């Protein structure tokens, strides 16, 4: 017998309010012939986890009582790190050291442990498994806990909509030092487009910009810059000098930032709104969709491959190839480690309220 631990919630609102934590057994001497036990390695806290707690998030997991409460409810987080501690008598597709990631959204990763079946996963390389196969870098569980949301956002933007040519076309985003910001300017730099970065000023702003300027982005502006009239001439220079185009827009921020961004694009641009900076819708002159032929959509990486097991593979693999081989890079996570002294939701509540310092992973 296995005794964990898993983050629930009865009624959906504020992860400060609803979260709790659940202790369970998982039976591993009556593991059924396709079944797979995994134990957490770690699991971050992101936007959508949290949302989908509150109750805004469309997707989200049915409300049970397999965890043996009293009550319907529900598990918490759809991204993380798994290691498999015991796989059923039939299962071929995975070994016990193994490292894996959910199949699915849903399958709730703010949790000790879980029992699923073999194809409820997607295995990883673990480090030692990478190294044995001659690359000069393996995973870290960082990189592992978070590559399903994040690096694939930022590489099917770029990639899945609009061909940039090499060497000549633009792309421009807001939320430049966001975590999927950091992953499309290294894309970028590995596909070789130029790309526009635009950011919050800040005191260090000469240190922020050699950063990202150093992970990939050609340019990087302030909201300030990318807010005015003055300063929009110097940026169409940049773009007509490149003998490119500006054709893409992403965005994660709406309001001013967006209709900055969306002013900045050759005709017959397109704009993916990905993100959402809190009650501030996406704002688009009325001109940019008359006179430039602007179009205007969305992006959602849970929908886009909830049916597109290939497409989620393709993409999965050319991360792994690029952290392998140490072209790619992830964002420092602010680790909290589980060990059974305080209760796994307060950790979990913790990361939701100090998310402003930076992404929260949560290890075990």
């Amino acid at each position: 017998m296995i005794t964990a631990q898993a983050v629930l919630y009865t009624q959906h609102g504020e992860p400060k309010d609803v979260l709790f934590t659940q202790s369970f057994e998982i039976d591993d001497d009556n593991l059924a012939p396709n079944e797979v036990i995994v134990k957490t390695l770690g699991s971050p806290v992101n936007p959508s986890d949290i949302n989908q707690i509150q109750g805004v998030n469309p997707s989200k997991p049915a409300k049970t009582t397999g965890f043996g409460t009293t009550e319907p409810a529900a598990p918490c987080g759809n991204e993380g790190l798994f290691e498999v501690i015991k796989v059923g008598s039939n299962v071929s597709s995975l070994e016990a050291g193994d490292w894996v990631i959910p199949s699915h959204v849903n399958f709730g990763t703010w949790r000790t442990h879980a029992l699923g079946n073999d194809d409820d996963f997607i295995k990883l390389p673990n480090p030692a498994q990478s190294k044995a196969n001659g690359k000069p870098n393996g995973l870290t569980i960082n990189q592992g806990a978070t590559i399903s949301v994040n690096p694939l956002t930022a590489y099917l933007m770029l990639t899945h909509y609009v061909k940039l040519t090499p060497g000549k076309d633009w792309f421009i985003q807001n939320g430049g030092t966001s975590a999927v910001g950091k992953y499309a300017s290294q894309i970028g730099k590995l596909l070789n487009f130029n790309s526009i970065s635009v950011i919050r000023d800040r005191p260090n702003l000469d240190e922020v910009v050699a950063s990202l300027k150093e992970l990939g982005a050609t340019q990087v502006i302030t909201e300030d810059q990318n807010n005015s009239r003055e300063f929009g001439p110097t940026i169409k220079e940049w773009i007509k000098q490149s003998g490119g185009e500006a054709k893409l827009a992403l965005n994660c921020v709406g309001g001013k930032s967006s209709t900055g961004i969306a002013r900045k694009l050759n005709n017959n641009g397109l704009m993916l709104t990905y993100g959402g900076m809190s009650f501030q819708p996406v704002t688009i002159p009325t001109s940019l969709y008359i006179f430039k032929n602007f179009t205007s959509a969305g992006f959602w990486v849970t929908e886009l491959l909830k049916n597109n097991k290939e497409l989620k593979t393709s993409t999965l693999n050319q991360i792994i190839a690029w952290y392998e081989e140490g072209k790619l890079t992830d964002a420092k996570s602010i680790e909290t480690l589980y060990d059974g002294t305080k209760p796994l939701h307060e950790l979990y509540q913790d990361g939701v309220a100090n998310s402003k310092d930076g992404k929260q992973l949560i290890t075990y």
